[PDB]
């Protein structure tokens, strides 16, 4: 999409007043994506993590390495949304559900960051697919979204809220693994 804004780039950084944060419709997360986790197992994810690991004096590889292994660990293969559907692949097994929005959640990092989940709930009984998913997504009103992190659960909303450990990471399905790492180097 277009270059962000100023205001647009620090909310993607974290900062932003509670009353810019707009409401999202499923339609921002359509596509079909990729997790970035059979990447980081294969060695892929190697010169990311070097160059953070060079960038910050207070971490070492091994630290980051770890970081985005727990972040980024799944075995969610891929995500397919169209028409108001998420459906999951897990290995040969794929679930799916028509999701209801149940509005955002604003979450304030122990950094003093904060960010935007997105709520949704899946109603209906005949279904597999995970009762709550949240996106997170660095963005906090109607846009396109180009990489997001998926919470999904079965017990509460607040459950998903509480993870901050684990994110399950995607990017377009229509990407290269050059074009990801590629992503992920700028980021
Ligand atoms: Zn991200």
């Amino acid at each position: 999409g277009k270059p962000l804004t100023e205001v647009e780039q620090k909310a993607a950084n974290g900062v932003f007043d509670d009353a810019n944060v707009q409401n999202r419709t499923l339609s921002d997360w359509d596509g079909v994506w990729q997790s970035v986790y059979p990447l980081l197992q294969s060695g892929k994810l190697d010169p990311v993590f070097q160059k953070k690991a060079d960038a910050d004096k207070t971490k070492t590889f091994a630290e980051i390495k770890d970081y985005y292994h727990k972040g980024y660990a799944t075995d969610i293969e891929m995500i397919g949304i169209e028409d108001g559907i998420v459906e999951f692949h897990r290995n040969n097994e794929t679930t799916s559900c028509k999701y209801d929005y149940d509005g955002y959640k604003i979450l304030t990092y122990k950094s003093g960051k904060k960010g935007v989940r997105y709520l949704f709930e899946c109603k209906d009984p005949e279904s597999k697919a995970p009762k709550y998913i949240q996106f997170s997504d660095h963005i906090i009103a109607p846009r396109k979204s180009s990489h997001f992190h998926i919470f999904m659960g079965n017990d509460s909303q607040q459950s998903l809220l509480n993870e901050m450990e684990n994110w399950p990471t995607y990017y377009p399905y229509q990407l290269s693994s050059e074009e990801v790492v590629e992503e992920m180097m700028s980021h």
